This record gives structure tokens, C-alpha cells and sequence, in this order.
């Protein structure tokens, strides 16, 4: 009963700011730790944020009793007394969500934090968009998530394909996809790694 819903539903209880820190680090590949006491709940929250990356990006560490680096997963639980090394709290390359009793889910208290910096991805954008408005059915909300995804694996691929070979081209290329932005160009390149 004490688990993650939606992505909606998650970014009602984190709150938009933490939501969209923590939602950035998923798309970006960077690595995404929960701190908790339920095992369940972080289950839950990883099978929630796994649905905006592509299956292959995917790299979890469900509940583990040892930090764990980043070459070992993206996606990492904790126990609660678990200690994290200095540079992952400082990195602005991971995100920290720690769960705690508070004084569906009311009895919890969430921080989240990270290495202190932006405008994009454009995929992000998007989502918390669809996200916020109240008035999307849920079979909206998930069938636009999915096709979303497709339209950003695809730039991946035919930047693949594109890139099998001036060096100026490709960002003219990226220009006309709408991807030219930093963010998105640092997107494709993490979303390749989903992809031989």
C-alpha cells in the first residue's frame, strides 16, 4: 500500500523542484540513490523511474547493504545506515533521495539532493509537462511517455547511423530534430549506450 503509483504520483509527493532534479539524473544516466528502511518503496520507485529510459539503460542495484559506484549501477538502493562516500554527496553527477518516518504515502518524509549546477532535456520538459496537468487521463499520460521515448531512441539512431563515418554536419542534422541543445546532445549520447 506504501508504494509509488505513477510518475505523476511520485512527482506529487517529492514536489516538482525534487521531482525534476530527480528525473534529469535518470535521463542523463547519472546515478539515482534511495535511502530507506522499505525495500518496497524503492522497489517501487525504481519501477516508476525506469519507465523514461529505454530498457537498456538500465542498471539496478535494488537494495544494497554497501554503496555501490556508479560502474556498478545507475539505479541503487540503500539501507538506511548505509554511508556514502564524500564524492558522491558533492557529485553533481548522482542524486540522493532519503526516505524517513514522518512525524498513500504521509507517513514519509523525502529529501532529495544533489551536487549543486539546467533548461533541458527537451524529453523532461515534456514530461513534467504532461505530468502537471491534472486534467491527462492516466492512458494518456502512459501512452505519450512510450511514444515520446520512441521519437528520442529513433534521434539516437539516426544519429548513429549519421555519425558512421565533416563533424559540423551533425549538429546541423541535430538542429533540424530539435536536439541541438546541450542537453539533449549529452541525452543522445547517454540513450546510445541502449542501443548496439
Amino acid at each position: 500500500l506504501p508504494v509509488f503509483k505513477s510518475l505523476r504520483h511520485m512527482r506529487q509527493v517529492l514536489g516538482a523542484p525534487s521531482f525534476r532534479m530527480l528525473a534529469w539524473h535518470v535521463l542523463m544516466g547519472n546515478q539515482v540513490i534511495w535511502k530507506s528502511r522499505d525495500v518496497d518503496l524503492v522497489q517501487s520507485a525504481f519501477e516508476v523511474l525506469r519507465t523514461m529510459l529505454p530498457v537498456g539503460c538500465v542498471r539496478i542495484i535494488p537494495y544494497s547493504s554497501q554503496y555501490e559506484e556508479a560502474y556498478r549501477c545507475n539505479f541503487l538502493g540503500l539501507s538506511p545506515h548505509v554511508q556514502i562516500p564524500p564524492h558522491v554527496l558533492s557529485s553533481e553527477f548522482a542524486v540522493i533521495v532519503e526516505v524517513h518516518a514522518a512525524a498513500s504515502l504521509s507517513k514519509y518524509e523525502f529529501v532529495v539532493t544533489s551536487g549543486s549546477p539546467r533548461v533541458g532535456p527537451t524529453i523532461l520538459n515534456k514530461i513534467e509537462a504532461a505530468l502537471t496537468n491534472q486534467n491527462l487521463s492516466v492512458d494518456v499520460v502512459d501512452q505519450a511517455l512510450v511514444a515520446l521515448k520512441e521519437e528520442w531512441m529513433n534521434k539516437v539512431k539516426v544519429l548513429f547511423k549519421f555519425t558512421k563515418v565533416p563533424k559540423e554536419d551533425t549538429q546541423k542534422l541535430l538542429s533540424i530534430l530539435g536536439a541541438s541543445e546541450e542537453d539533449n546532445v549529452k541525452l543522445l549520447k547517454f540513450w546510445m549506450t541502449g542501443l548496439s
